[PDB]
């Protein structure tokens, strides 16, 4: 018997509860957990998105239906990802302005796969027709219905729960953190330690054998997972690995958050995360039942504190000195490696991007993913750490390269920010999938039907980003191919066969647009 | 009007008729296509296996049903690869010698995939019970129906035509060739023109603008396929396009090879194509109604062409002076380049390996589905041509590092050939899939039912099972079991009910379904 007999968990919020609950499941306690969480200080609800796999691959790995965690963290739905002001110039706002060729600066960011017709993707069709004039129709709006139903704000559900489109959630991270903890420790056997790390204590090799607690407490393990925030104090900190800081690709640093109340009858609920166009970075809006969560994610050298505090006050009409306001620096990168000897980091302390694409709680759910398949004996095998390590490299980079480009082709160049991103140097692997994009050929082509995309993990993380958001970015930025496909020059019947996909969206969304109800009505019916 | 017009293409085998077919129904009709073709300089008149990606990747997009053109060529079943004698020292025999450990040296490579539980795949709860000695099955046996069925000669659908398991297909080559030839001819409106090249006529900028046939005809086009077999008339010797040898990674490099006529009332058909290992290489055995087709792939620098004859004409009891033989002299590896300017290179034009795994077809229907997609207008966009070369490199790679797995953990020594096979430089993707399988991690884990579609299988083809059937058949097992099924105790329950299924499918199937004679027989009547 040469197994790891207790894992201890360094921190609580989303990462460790996470960790200890999707653990609990896959090692079907056989394995002793310990989460060490300092006393939690709240802070406000600044709201957080997510990716439409969490529910299949998560709550449903745990036995949890989605009915259960959404009713207790006052969770609403989430359909894309709507960029607004990201092309034209000055200070924000919550309206869209209006570009030269007179189209509103807003695109849609939506989950699912694109059809095909002939084996080429929808976007191939609507591209040819947009350079050739037979369009005025954006992409989003031609190859999405949901591009239709988030415009009439209705929900991706019917009253009756009957499922119209592909969502993901939005909440309060800390109520989440809460639900989690409190499954974990009554239905999991999860032991909760609430006090301080003070020392770690490790053997002649440099692996973690206990942790000492502030009340004098000793927490021996053979596993230690690392949630511990930005700190790092296992993985940086004691084990003395080295982060790689990454603001050569992407220059957002610090955020200024908060909640905002919300007249939720008067405007209705947006089924979708909006990401805000400013002056020195950009600004979310996660709306919740009652409220948005909302914060200003800038550069320190493109503006000081007060500049976004203010600039983030302007735009929700609101008081800088009677408002509660939350003020992040992060560290934008990852580990050289997430995972060694004996510690493995997991969110903040492994890794971070901006949450201009939702990233931070999938990075989570990656890694204890990739921590149950790649999970350790005592021997702690070098070549199950470094396929760990390796699969997190290229989960965070891919993702990295795929902001930078959020970025770089935003034609935006009024204020020193927008210039200075246009002064980065592409990666190689997104400079190639610029290149293949702009020759008309798809990106990232999706080789296989949304059920298994969307059923199995393995699936959707071979080709989380698809063709589909590869469009969705560089057609909303304005990036266009050069020219069309040309194996569509030779494909009459081919493009005949895409008019009717083109037509099948339409029929959707219109159908859908009427019988759906509001997303304030499903939020009334699920939270009442 | 900036597009392509007319397509010529050279050499009319399986290459150039697959190529002229498929072109017809994805160019519809706004391309004039022509094959040119010799009809006294013969294809290499191989190419007899197939892979189970066949159907839809091809026939499918042709809208040819499987059974319209299996009737006309010939066409048996494949339920796997069968490796016979791979392990053991000595001369060539079609029957197997025995282990070591006492069982028969045959091990299976079949195509149904493998059952998950809690994710992990049949294969790794097997190693977990093999590496504890809690089994004594060897690992096909344990984790397919499928070898059940091929053991007892047993064909993979009923009579009825339901399905019973995944398969791929035997044939004749030039009846297929044929079927195709008339297929585009017929119902396409290409143009068969039988006559020799003697001339490709180039511009300034070295771009082909027509071929020379022998009776004077100049057949003028915008974009050529040759298909001119090893000869590369176009990508090679016109274009000037380099070879890139790869006989640093696989020894063989010749065969000779022949029909045998065979007693179908007598032995029954086998459902399944046999690799039967040799002194300086291995032996082909592929079934088809009333005869099989067998070859003997060789190193000359290893076996002499008598050498390697006499050991082929052994092996089946043939007379060496009395007995028609093919002699290949093949090349392993590729062009730098399958597409150079306006010339795309499709099957052995392009690249080869040899026939171990069934490989040459898939990559015709592979480049040419990959050209469809790639097809370009009369600007040829660099990098549509640079990604074209680019998956043609990875497909190529993909199954050649697959195969120098069969050679480079053989465990034979016997012979100088066998010996030669331990001095290969495995190339990097290799390495570090052994090193992978080696720590009981999975090696490219299928993420889809076989529901899921051509594109689905194509850089990562060569799926677990795959590799564990070659691992594990040659006896290169993980160091340990996967550790997380130390922690599982719930998961190896659900694969012990997995193991049943496995077992009574195999006997429910074994008793219910018809010999492969008796299906063929139902076929071809
Ligand atoms: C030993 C061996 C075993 C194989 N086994 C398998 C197998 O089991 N399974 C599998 O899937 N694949 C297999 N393959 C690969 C497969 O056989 C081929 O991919 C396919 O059958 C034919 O290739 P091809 O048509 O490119 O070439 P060829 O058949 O060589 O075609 C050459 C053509 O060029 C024409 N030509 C040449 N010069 C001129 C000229 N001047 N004018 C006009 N025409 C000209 C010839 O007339 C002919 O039509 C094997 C190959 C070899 C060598
Ligand atoms: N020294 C520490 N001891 C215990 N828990 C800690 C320590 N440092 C951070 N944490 C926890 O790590 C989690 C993430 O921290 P933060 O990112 O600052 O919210 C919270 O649950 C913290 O209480
Ligand atoms: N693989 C993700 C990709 C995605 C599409 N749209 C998004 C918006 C935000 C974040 C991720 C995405 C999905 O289909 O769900």
């Amino acid at each position: 018997d040469n197994r790891i007999k207790t894992v201890v968990i360094l921190g609580g919020g989303t990462a460790g509860w996470m960790t200890a609950a999707y653990l609990g499941k896959a090692l079907q306690n056989t394995v002793k957990i310990v989460v060490l969480e300092a006393p939690t200080i709240p802070r406000i609800g600044v709201g957080e998105a997510t990716v439409p796999n969490l529910q299949r691959a998560f709550f449903d790995y745990l036995g949890i239906p989605e009915e259960e965690w959404m009713r207790e963290c006052n969770a609403s739905y989430k359909m894309a990802v709507k960029f607004i002001n990201w092309r034209t110039p000055g200070e924000g706002s919550p309206d869209p302005r209006t570009l030269d060729d007179g189209h509103t600066d807003t695109f849609h960011h939506p989950f699912g796969l694109l059809p095909s017709a002939d084996q080429i993707p929808l976007s191939h069709y609507w591209a040819a027709k947009r350079l050739q004039g037979e369009t005025d129709e954006n992409f989003d709006e031609a190859c999405f219905a949901d591009t239709a139903i988030m415009n009439a704000k209705k929900a991706p559900r019917f009253l009756d729960m009957r499922r119209a489109t592909n969502y993901a959630w939005h909440f309060d991270a800390s109520k989440v953190a809460a639900f989690l903890r409190n499954f974990a420790v009554t239905k999991q056997a999860v032991e909760h330690v609430e006090d301080e790390m003070t020392e770690v204590l490790t053997d002649e090799r440099g692996f973690i054998t206990a942790l000492r607690t502030k009340s004098g407490r000793i927490l021996q393990g053979d596993l230690f997972v690392d949630c511990s925030g930005f700190r790092g104090l296992l993985i940086n900190k004691a084990m003395e690995e080295p982060f790689i800081d990454m603001s050569d690709h992407l220059l957002c640093n610090s955020a200024v958050a908060t909640a905002v109340p919300h007249d939720d009858e008067k405007n209705g609920v947006e089924p979708y995360t909006s990401s805000i166009a400013m002056e020195a970075g950009w600004t979310w809006k996660i709306p919740m039942l009652g409220r948005f969560g909302s914060g200003h994610v800038y550069s320190d050298h493109f503006a000081t504190q007060d500049e976004a505090t203010l600039a983030f006050s302007k735009l929700w009409g609101l008081d800088p000195d009677n408002t509660e306001f939350n003020h992040v620096r992060f560290r934008v990168g990852r580990n050289r490696r997430a995972w060694v000897r004996n510690c493995v980091s997991v969110g903040l302390a492994s890794c971070f991007v901006e949450p201009l694409e939702s990233s931070g709680i999938y990075f989570i759910y990656a890694a204890i993913h990739m921590l149950a398949k790649h999970f350790p004996d005592k021997t702690f095998d070098k070549v199950l750490v470094d396929r760990f390590n390796r699969e997190i490299e290229e989960m965070f980079d891919d993702t990295r390269d795929f902001l930078q480009a959020h970025y770089y082709f935003s034609p935006r160049v009024d204020t020193p920010f927008w210039r200075a991103n246009k002064e980065l140097k592409l990666a190689d692997s997104i400079k190639d999938k610029v290149e293949t994009y702009r020759a008309g050929l798809p990106v990232n082509l999706p080789v296989t039907d949304e059920g298994t995309y969307y059923g199995n993990f393995e699936a959707e993380f071979r080709n989380f980003w698809t063709n589909g958001s590869y469009y969705c970015i560089f057609a909303g930025l304005g990036l266009m191919p050069r020219n069309p496909l040309p194996a569509l020059a030779y494909k009459p019947q081919s493009i005949a066969e895409a008019e009717l996909l083109f037509a099948d969206v339409k029929r959707k969304g219109d159908t859908l647009v009427e019988s759906l109800p509001s997303t304030y009505d499903l939020l009334r019916q699920l939270h009442g």
